[PDB]
């Protein structure tokens, strides 16, 4: 994730110009290889046309260039690319909203799971750790960065997310399917045990805990669903072929022809297809942004900071339910007890 | 479902190029017959024009080719196809989200339906099986793959989803309408019996069970609604006719005319309508993706793995509420009891 | 509603071709009169131009035809029609989702309203009948088919949805506004009476009943709101005028001119405006689909089966809360008590 | 609001033609002045060109007309207008859904706030009146029609929505911000008093009342938010300037030039720019529909019937919670106690 | 925020014309510098072409102008800008809906946290202040205006949102991540203390408080998420480059060429590219509106009134839960105890 929200807080004269000088998370970083390859093939064709081909071969090549320039428009590149990129961007923001956060659960656990003794601390810390462990299991399932951090369950145990007893129980469970849900069932069992023990003082508090756990588990499941149900491979194939075929057609049809031949709209030889290069930049860049966003759990610059989120979620959850439990400042009268650096349209 | 999420985790130089070599779930698999038929009709017309027709018939055919090339644009193929495909894709993802999953219910049942004895196991297993049975009944109603797996209720009974006593009760119910809802009413009755028996310890836990059951039943009902209320047949007819009429017009108007006649934009005979074939590829491919996605419960490669989901849901539900009930590891102090391989914009 | 979900489960070679032979719910059924009228006016103009007008009148008519062909593009038909049809289709699916279904309520009532005696049966049947009666009142308010079935409240009483005592109470209520909500208030009162009587065993069950009743009543209200707040009449007028004006312009500008006059793009007289007819087919068909979908509660083929839904909802509700109450098969150990015909991306 | 849902229930031969004869809520009513002004300026320019200007001034004017006709396309009128109108229409339907309705609250109050005595009637009537008063305060804040009906709080007191004691409390509250929320806080306090008094029999019923009150208050707040956060003024300015500049360009570039000069596409003088007038009709009409819908709380024909809704909501709420409380017909066996004028795809 | 809802309540003859005279929140204010710079570069190029370049250099410049005019269309400016602006506007309204409001919480607190004594006042005021403090912490994290108002936590303490004891607890918490959530955990702890003390009278009221707190905290978290996950920098770079490259191309290709050279569509020298300036106005204005809306928490005229909202929320919350607690007017019979200045389609 490359944040630039601060840089664009106010609409200024050089508003988006200053963002063109960024390299991390940039279009240039994602596209310089493809742009160089396109320019290389174009210059190879241009050198062949200018120096290698005979006069008759040049006339045939010019006829082919005009044909491919005219009929390259029949490729619905804008049509297919717009649809695909809209679908990918919607999925991208939806997938970010699907990452499970323990904030709701840590508020509820701090409010509902009671006891200053070691057992109360154990209950609160274990509930938040089960939530974190479910998040880690699904994230290492769906995120290449989290997988590289946790390539085995041994790594997850060594990171403190899973104990060795919990590891024995987890691997002893006979299932061929993804086990990210297992800590959520542990959470439900532990919440029921805590309520039966009296650590949870009422049935409504237990109901709230289970509702927030189900929201968290739904988010983990939704991450699994987005990972499994890819954007239909046929859409990806079609848009990739559309871009490739259109730009091979442009490699042919955007060549500068000899202005001595008096071909219409062919009288200025600039030797470098500046607009064709800009059109490639924009269209191939759009597809590269979809390429980068299609799996936002990879290791691209604008991919989600999944490992940062794991560390932040674990630290904040443990702070919220252990350090901060029943740790209020004494109720003190505020500044305005005895009270800087629009009403409506029809009034 | 053909997953390729891993292959596109990072935006790489050969980003989407390597996905063009896939055959399962590909555009080539869905479109090679239609592409061959279009090319066959085009080559039949081309052979007739080149070898069969007389000179006067050739001049008339060339006038007709230019007319059909000019006025084939009056068919709003892009207009109708874009609308249709957007509607189908929205319905497709909505329909995937509508498939009932027992994860919420199995978390709640593991947390709320109590007893290590045989009767507690029976209650939890039976509640999850009623949920699974409702899912199976609606899925065999809406999915051709699940129907082929369960062509009779006898098959469902033999698969263990329905008992023989439950089969007698189910067929003895006098209703001409789809009975997928019957196990949900069984679930409500059984949850009430469990609460009255004391297996469910509080009224709030029963309320949570009934709320999650209603979410599950709503998902089953929504699957029935999507199966019943098709994309309006008039849209499907209109887009099919648009594609067919446009490409028959192109079969006429994209023919290569004799360059000796000096027709404008007709001076290069390539004998194979490469761009017209690419345009057919993209437009007919878009319609074929809508064709494949319009009923995502068929047996296409990118159709949902409904039978896999049935097996996974049943196995995971039975694991969650029977093997995993009250089966926590002893509460153990974690690694950070005494504590790898952004703050904001305005700071 | 014309369902064809089964016919398109798999993407086949003749995928959407076989749906072009359907007549019920077809574009041909909605559009053959308009297509015939357009063709009749076109042939009247063509016959006048070919046989009636003098040479000077023919030259003036040809100038007018070229003018109207050129400047008919200034009508934003695609612009206005796309916006309108998207709005109508969104409203159409939203309106289908707004039809009240008693499935949630019948699950809750079967789970919560207790007693095998006649009084328990009366309570459950009466609650589901109040829900059904609210649905019938709003549906006869908004649906022409349901109104034809229930043109008076006498018809509703004779159908068993309302008793005669309830009819006296209903007509004795002094209100000039639609009374579809009245049975929902009866439902709330009856649920409170049932809870006070002990038929509902707990306050949380009563709360769940009232929440599901409010969901049902919200759906009835939303149906009233969609019926009242039409698609803005100005949009309907604008799109109707756009289609009509554009196709009158085409009636003028698509005429085949005498090829002897050597007008550019006028040298092939086909005597039948095949593409213009296809363009009319697609554009007028799009507007006709919006026409049919704009009120999905009429008697069009693809309009909702409101009377079928009323009968199904009543029968299934009465089955669920009367026949099926506390009527479980004895808890029996399933087949897998002692256990046919993907893990993640990063693994 | 101009309802025409009934007129379009069935897709008929003269489907949308009969709606073109409506004047109330019509495009003609909103656009006849602008259309007359555009036609007046066009005819002034036409008369100047035909009668006033000299030959050289005519040649210069013809060059300018051709220039402005060619380059008027550079104005993205379709681009900006489509975006703006989609945003306005989405906000319009969202704003209609945001109008608070007391139906949920009146169902809950009839079910939960008990007592046939005068005090129970007072509690139910006062709770529904607080809801109605919050609706009236925000509506007179946001709606010009409701403001004209209630230009002072004295008017609201005289209408029975606020008592004089409540008026003293309301004006004695020291706040510079909109006080529409005040009756909602009164509602919360009164609901707590009713529960403490035993009129509300359980804590879950009080929780349901407060949840429905918060839904109602959220709707009032959302109306305030939509009134405050206008569609960004820069969008409105940009689209207004786009329409105005484009049609001034058309006032220049759509002039009929002397056909004797042999200008291409200028050989038929119709003296009335029929298509240009139709294009103005459609584009300016689209902007006028956005103009009318942008504040749907004004006094346009298709603006919401806010005063009708206030009267209906008050009357129906008072009927529901006072006349209809505990006023059921005796539980009577229905017609089908001893039982007119699709199963699935894969079956 | 520049509200103009009142000015457009009714669709009037001069409907949007009168909004073109506004300067605050206007397109002119955001765009006059860019428009002046574009016009300056254009006039520099025009002066060079008219006075400086030789005849041969003029002929080459004219060839380049025609080339750049023809092929500037290959830049998908409309394509990329439409996508970007739609994404930004959706995020903009979503971000406005994500600003936490204490209205739900103040209704619940006034209804549920009891006691007229000093301790009850302290509990209610402290709960609302914790909510306000969470809002302030996240807003100074995400909003430049709120940061300028609260550049240190010392400023927040001096404003009365945080006490000094709470400041000691807040800074003593060991966390490297944003601490906006801390007051929400304080809220959960304080609500639990209030329920345990008997100030909250029932467990369902505590559950409602925690649910509304979690809604509030979710809104604060969502503000953090929108601030962190910017619109992908690659989209911003691509659209900025598209606008810049297209308008540099227009700086070249929109130059008025010497009409003596008889270049087609170059025969009228207006010396000022009025349409090109209008096209720049619209396209650059669209991008400037996205620039202004992309971070709606800056100090632009149409940016959200975050400091006004902070002051309003604090004042209204303190009014609602302190002044207005248990402060009803005596239950009085309303005006219509003994009862001005549509039924349905199918009736
Ligand atoms: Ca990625
Ligand atoms: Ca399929
Ligand atoms: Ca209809
Ligand atoms: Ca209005
Ligand atoms: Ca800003």
């Amino acid at each position: 994730t490359v944040t630039y929200t601060a840089r664009v807080a106010n609409a200024r004269f050089g508003g988006f110009s200053q963002l063109l000088l960024l390299w991390r998370g940039s279009i240039y970083k994602l596209l310089w290889r493809e742009l160089l390859c396109f320019l290389g093939f174009y210059m190879a064709l241009s050198a062949a046309y200018r120096f290698v081909l005979t006069e008759g071969q040049k006339r045939y090549f010019e006829k082919l260039v005009i044909y491919c320039d005219q009929y390259a428009s029949l490729i619905p590149v804008s049509f297919v690319l717009g649809f695909y990129v809209t679908l990918v961007v919607n999925r991208w923001w939806s997938q970010y909203l699907c990452m499970p956060l323990p904030d709701a659960l840590m508020c509820v656990v701090a409010g509902t799971v009671h006891g200053r003794d070691d057992r109360g601390r154990l209950y609160r810390r274990t509930l938040m750790r089960y939530a974190g462990l479910s998040a880690v299991l699904i994230l290492r399932s769906v995120s290449t960065a989290v997988f590289k951090r946790f390539p085995t369950i041994d790594h997850v145990v060594e990171a403190g997310f899973m104990t060795r007893e919990e590891r024995k129980k987890f691997e002893n469970l006979n299932s061929s399917y993804n086990k990210y849900w297992v800590p959520c069932v542990w959470f439900s069992n532990l919440a029921a045990q805590a309520r039966r023990e009296g650590r949870i003082r009422d049935n409504s508090a237990l109901k709230l805990l289970l509702e927030e756990l189900n929201v968290f588990r739904g988010k983990c499941g939704m991450l699994f669903h987005y990972d499994w149900i890819s954007v239909p491979l046929v859409y990806t194939q079609v848009v990739t072929i559309a871009l490739y075929s259109y730009f091979l057609a442009c490699l042919i049809g955007r060549q500068f022809l000899d202005p001595a031949q008096g071909y219409k709209d062919h009288d200025l030889d600039l030797c470098v297809p500046i607009f064709t290069l800009l059109q490639f930049f924009f269209y191939a860049g759009w597809l590269k942004v979809a390429e980068q966003l299609i799996n936002p759990f990879g290791e691209d610059d604008d991919d989600f900071e999944t490992n940062f989120l794991i560390d932040r979620n674990f630290q904040v959850s443990m702070l919220a339910v252990d350090e901060m439990y029943d740790d209020l400042a004494v109720l003190e009268k505020d500044l305005y007890w005895d009270a800087y650096t629009f009403q409506g349209s029809t009034f």
